[PDB]
């Protein structure tokens, strides 16, 4: 096994080198090694931790990821309210689907594809007497059904 | 879209092998919680990780306390956030493995026996009773101290 490390490490360092070039300081923390795949495939640039990335034309995106083996719904925001929703409405969303550490598929939804949920939650907020919804999920079936498959 | 994508494809088979290797050693995700870093320590020391006190055990049943730091971000190993005589008593029973990383690569690994750490244990204990039975907030062990008193395994 220690032999395996000597044979595998050189490639690992090269992967980290590639990660650094794209603004990922440590591939072994906070899904660093996973985010990199999405960035390279999609050609986006990461933004400082709101919107998570931007393309060469200056279009900002909201990025959501999921481990298909652990859950079946993308998370949004723990304290969902009209302020956040207003922000969400302005940008297209990138949905990344992983299986383990590997990227399996990537979908893009335009704001109009998410209005259904935006309107629903927004009405929810006012009807329940101004109560923040706890991280409402977006079914993977929904994204696969309404988004464009980039990968 | 990125030309760098090609590099990714060439490298991927090896990253997956690394993850495969990690699974056999009980690390679920190399890209989370320093998974890929911890694996290096396990493979070099031949230790087995322990499910979330003591953090690893060797083939002879000897348990160890394992601490690590990124020499670039700090020069002191953390201990415990609410340490008192009880935590100290647990610490005194096992040797400690100190892992030093530089970025994502291990730089050095040291082992200290309880005898090498009594200097700190006694001081922390006394302080607990002195300051009026109050838990000490994560006192640190300087890296220089571990380098001078420990056995360099890597
Ligand atoms: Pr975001
Ligand atoms: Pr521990």
């Amino acid at each position: 096994d220690l032999n395996k490390l000597l044979e595998l490490w050189p490639h690992i360092q090269e992967y980290q080198d590639l990660a650094l070039k794209h603004g990922i300081n440590d591939i072994f923390q906070d899904n660093g090694g996973k985010l990199l795949q999405v960035l390279l495939i999609t050609g986006l640039t990461v933004l400082p931790g709101g919107n998570d990335a931007v393309d060469n034309a200056g279009q900002e995106y909201e990025l959501k990821s999921i481990n298909i083996d652990l859950t079946k719904g993308f998370s949004t925001h723990h304290h969902m309210n009209p302020v956040i929703i207003a922000k969400y409405r302005q940008v297209p969303w990138i949905f990344a689907i992983y299986r383990g550490i590997a990227i399996e598929a990537i979908y893009r939804l335009e704001p109009k594809d998410l209005e259904f949920y935006y309107d629903k939650w927004e009405r929810k907020w006012y009807s329940d007497g101004h109560k923040d919804i706890n991280n409402p999920k977006i079914p993977v079936k929904y994204v696969m059904e309404h988004g464009t498959k980039i990968y």
